[PDB]
């Protein structure tokens, strides 16, 4: 009775090009990024946390109530790891690709490197589980002006402590600091989307970040669900208590193990696809480059 012919990335794109699925729902992580430059900022093993600012502990530099009161050591990190450029990859290319063949419903996004916007993902389109720097905003309740990146850009660059043009108030990306809820939408776009979905791909997480993780068990029980990352991820966990890839109660759940960009090339040819992901690729990249 399973949608899938076979579990494999074939079984995948035959169910795909099929009258059976309609709408996909893709769950992205940090994997999709790393091949844009971008590391991944919730790993201690990638170094950005390696090294004056006088934390009460290690993880105020995350916490909201400390930056509100000392903002500058933030200030300092994200000029010292900001990006050299942003430049989508493959991967969020592929997902363009999706919404302009009307198979998108949504893209679940745990990035803040905007990537998903400037491959041409529309606001409607995107839940930024992690909020994102897109977008900035005036801290005071009060006001709220937003900013656009271009403006705080200048500011992290300069050095100077983005203050509010109307309030003089402290002016905060629009990124999740400990301390802050998630987004309103993740909840209210979980709630009606899954309700939706015939396909989830699941692409460079390891579903280890809550409540993000969770939302593969949202999915109907019908619904397939492929992942493309470099490791297996999303089963149970042996020790507690999730995706079946490999028993022989495996009925649905695809693991594509490698690069992102190398997964997503792969399911674009089998789908007919392959021109038309490399002619956009090339063409964004171009225009980026060229960007004077
Ligand atoms: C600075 C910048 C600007 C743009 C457009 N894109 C990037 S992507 C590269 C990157 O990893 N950057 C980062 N900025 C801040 C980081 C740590 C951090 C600290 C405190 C609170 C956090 C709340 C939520 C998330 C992280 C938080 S990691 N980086
Ligand atoms: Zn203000």
């Amino acid at each position: 009775e399973r949608l899938l012919d076979e579990l494999t990335l074939e079984g995948v794109a035959r169910y795909m090009q099929s009258e059976r699925c309609r709408r996909v729902i893709c769950l992205v992580g940090a994997g999709i990024s790393t091949s844009a430059g971008i590391p991944d900022f919730r790993s201690p093993s990638t170094g950005l946390y390696d090294n004056k600012y006088h934390l009460p502990y290690p993880e105020a530099i995350f916490e909201i109530s400390y930056f509100k009161k000392h903002p500058e050591p933030f200030f300092a990190l994200a000029k010292e790891l900001y990006p050299g450029q942003f430049k989508p990859t493959i991967c969020h290319y592929f997902m363009r690709l999706l919404k302009d063949k009307g198979l998108l419903l949504r893209c679940y996004t745990q990035n803040i490197d905007t990537l998903e916007r400037i491959a041409g993902l529309e606001q409607e389109d995107l839940v930024e589980a992690h909020g994102t720097f897109y977008t900035s905003h005036c801290v005071s309740a009060s006001c709220r002006h937003e900013y656009p990146l271009s403006w705080m850009k200048e500011k992290i660059f300069s050095e100077v402590t983005p203050k509010c043009e109307d309030c003089q108030s402290l002016v905060k990306p629009d990124i999740v600091f400990f301390g802050e809820s998630l987004p309103a939408r993740f909840f209210s776009c979980m709630q009606s989307d899954f309700l939706k979905v015939d396909l989830l791909l699941v692409m460079g997480t390891s579903l280890q970040v809550q409540p993000f993780a969770s939302l593969i068990s949202k999915a109907p029980l019908s619904t397939p669900r492929l992942l493309i990352n470099k490791e297996k991820a999303g089963q149970s966990d042996p020790f507690l208590g999730g995706m079946d890839f490999d028993s022989k109660k495996a009925y649905r759940d695809v693991a594509w193990l490698g690069e992102c960009d190398q997964g997503c090339l792969a399911l674009a040819e089998l789908l007919g696809w392959k021109k038309e992901l490399e002619d956009l690729v090339r063409r964004e990249h171009a225009s980026i480059d060229a960007q004077s």
